[PDB]
């Protein structure tokens, strides 16, 4: 499976798993980790989350095969439910960084609530080197989470930042030797889902209530201005360029 | 006295006064904090508050028998004049934070101005290890302050930070020995209050004014939230497992 | 000139020239920032903004002879339109901060996308030292780059920041030598400047959009505070002080 699932000591463990394909997110995983928040959401004995990856990439992104498929999904496109999914999550979230979190590796970061990475984890959000523009209301989340320079430095100058450097900018919060980041941060989410469940439920309710309507709305903002830069000349050139070995042209 | 005050060089300075309890806030100390910050509101020739605390802790957060005080009191309940008269204080102030601030202690500090640390402060906010929500507008306040990752390490996990970690999320801005903590953090205070009065004030009426209203909107919708946990069986269970020395069970 | 221009591989070069006065931004300066900064706008082969700035210091500050010559300007004070051209400047501008930026210096800065500065750099907004307050939104744009505690050290306080700690705060992003800064902030809008056009425009659009109408309204209620201020007894006192060798007095 491309989503690793278990549930124990009231923590389901969500592992992404297409470590041939560096953990490019495609459909079927979207719809299996929106399947999974959902469940989370539902199951009252379900009171944390831990989010991973294996092997020594977090996520590489978009599945680009995937990504411009002509095929159109049937219903709510499964991208959609995911990001709907994390974005008005209950639960609380535990994210422990393997590894490089590119583009929607990072942006999912935001939705997230204790988020912890390896030494070896570096993050970037180069929307703008493949010809598009912030998704998941990072235009938003990302100058909330880190300040305006930072979260310029990332999205419009396409900067790769390591474990240290996200930590300083507080992009995370801890930093661990690549051996026990599992283990330490399954041990905090198993704490969290044995304090009082309501108490956790209210308490992350109040924190991400104060933006809750604005990130809805900045990612339909975000969203139009996407599919139309997907469906223009400069991602075919920015895409083109990188795959004929060449420098990108945009007269 | 449980408040030492001082007034010299256009300071008021208030020192909170029961090592005995480790500093923890009663609705006396409240009462008498409400009063002073009042008081430095409508004296003009009172310039800058200095707030710190006697011997090796700064706030072990609310006493609890006093806490859990069937007797109600006679007017408005005095932690709520104290939230309102230092979130609303004109006067700018200047905290040094001597030793552990827990609870309230931790998010009185979002609301002075200048934040100043001693070497051995610690610093936390466990609402969920009690079974309680954040209080103070924290819920606001703390991810501006910090962002997202590590308030929701404080609030959600319950993370205590040493002074240097406050430091490197934004918590606090200076860090010193504790020997020196006070007499440079009142060097400030009064360089403060020494500065044309009018320029303060309004810079700081500037710098409040953006999240006044929802400050006190969010106080109240917490508030609510609050109150129902207060009296929850979670709260019970969440406290009694801690004095019954096990583990706590929700079901 | 007292504004070196430059243009080339689209980045148009600023470079502030008055090292005789330590880079005082008068009338002349800010027309011509301004001027530079709509030009930007307009022609789609200026692709960045690298602005800086010659010798040892960024910016003074205000020139304080023309802050206060009575001869009125003809049309819109030149200050007025470069705080509206480089807080609606749809080119992303790279900042690279060489020394002491004071004043305007530090809050032109949180209107700027990419914040670099050379080890020499100190920031500084000493607003209540002169008896004045925040401008170009800084009231508003100062605690959402560095949070509440960092934003009031700087303008209740009048502390001064070196470099390290700017980037510990997150108001600037990268340290070089000072040798070098100038070329590697090159280097980088030069590389801005060659990805996708409307890509990098929209994605900026995104970012600035969250708070663009709040930027205006904030300018305009600090400007009304600030005129006041400025034709006070307390502006006078405070200068005066300063240049009769003595303490200033605010009964
Ligand atoms: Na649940
Ligand atoms: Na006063
Ligand atoms: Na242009």
């Amino acid at each position: 499976k491309s989503l690793n699932v278990s549930l124990n000591n009231r923590v389901l463990s969500l592992t992404i798993n297409r470590p041939e394909l560096k953990n490019a997110l495609n459909r079927e995983l979207y719809a299996a980790l929106a399947d999974e928040l959902e469940r989370s959401n539902h199951d009252d004995q379900i009171r944390a989350v831990l989010l991973t990856a294996n092997g020594d990439t977090f996520t590489a992104g978009n599945d680009l095969d995937d990504f411009i498929n002509p095929v159109e999904e049937s219903g709510t496109p499964s991208v959609i439910r995911f990001l709907k999914a994390i974005s008005e999550c209950e639960t609380p979230i535990v994210v422990a960084v393997n590894g490089p979190a590119i583009g929607v590796g990072l942006t999912m970061l935001l939705h997230c609530d204790m988020v912890y990475a390896s030494k070896s984890a570096r993050f970037r959000a180069p929307f703008t080197h493949v010809g598009l523009v912030p998704e998941a209301a990072s235009s938003l989340l990302l100058p909330l989470a880190v300040g305006q320079a930072w979260a310029n430095d990332l999205m419009l100058a396409g900067r790769i930042l390591d474990a240290r450097e996200a930590l300083s900018a507080g992009l995370v919060t801890r930093v661990f030797e690549d051996d026990v980041l599992v283990a330490e941060s399954l041990k905090i989410a198993e704490q969290v889902a044995s304090l009082a469940p309501n108490s956790v439920k209210q308490s992350k309710r109040l924190i991400r209530g104060v933006n809750k309507e604005e990130v809805q709305a900045q990612m339909k903002r975000e969203g139009v201005i996407f599919a139309e830069q997907l469906a223009s000349a400069e991602f075919k050139e920015s895409v083109a360029a990188f795959f004929e070995k060449r420098a990108p042209h945009f007269a």
